């Protein structure tokens, strides 16, 4: 996809520092994040346990899906 | 909607600098750019006005659409 399943990531202000930490580690990425369904979608040229490491140490551990 | 034309956000970083400059107006805020399209679509309970004085300050004039 890639897309991920986010189970901290529980309000829009999650959301917004899992988006900010995304663009951080690529700035031509293009993340969606849907607070009801705690499902972030990414482009990216890196790799899915890239981001997944980076969403982890930022405090919010995926689930890829 | 909202939506702005940004004549500047000519690549990915750019679109990333927006995009940043708009969550942290607004951590609830849902945002969308395009780089191919320069557009860029927000989802907020602030006005068009107020994410555009932002978009401005950032060196990121839009056209509201
Ligand atoms: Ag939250
Ligand atoms: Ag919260
Ligand atoms: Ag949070
Ligand atoms: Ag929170
Ligand atoms: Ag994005
Ligand atoms: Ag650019
Ligand atoms: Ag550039
Ligand atoms: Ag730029
Ligand atoms: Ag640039
Ligand atoms: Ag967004």
């Amino acid at each position: 996809g890639m897309q991920f399943h986010i189970d901290d990531m529980t309000c829009g202000g999650c959301a917004s520092t899992v988006k900010k930490t995304i663009l951080t580690l690529d700035a031509n990425a293009t993340v969606r994040t849907d607070p009801a369904t705690r499902l972030v979608d990414v482009e990216t040229s890196l790799s899915a346990e890239q981001i997944a490491a980076a969403l982890q140490k930022a405090g919010f551990p995926p689930r890829e899906r």
